[PDB]
């Protein structure tokens, strides 16, 4: 997330929190956007974002 949107790991960790929060995609794109100020975060970046962590995990799409 860090390294492909260039947020901070604060951010980053943040986000994290919220799309293995969030289920509905729509859901989570609505609430990272709210924290992070910008609509970075989109479905494509939320949908990436949940199978990184899925697969390699939370502090890996915390850096991605």
């Amino acid at each position: 997330l860090t390294a492909n949107l260039g947020i901070s790991s604060y951010a980053a960790k943040k986000v994290i929190d919220i799309i293995n929060t969030g289920s509905a995609v729509a859901t989570i794109i609505a609430l990272v956007t709210a924290v992070v100020g910008g609509g970075l975060i989109t479905a494509g970046i939320v949908a990436t974002a949940k199978s990184l962590i899925k697969k390699y995990g939370a502090k890996y799409a915390a850096a991605w």
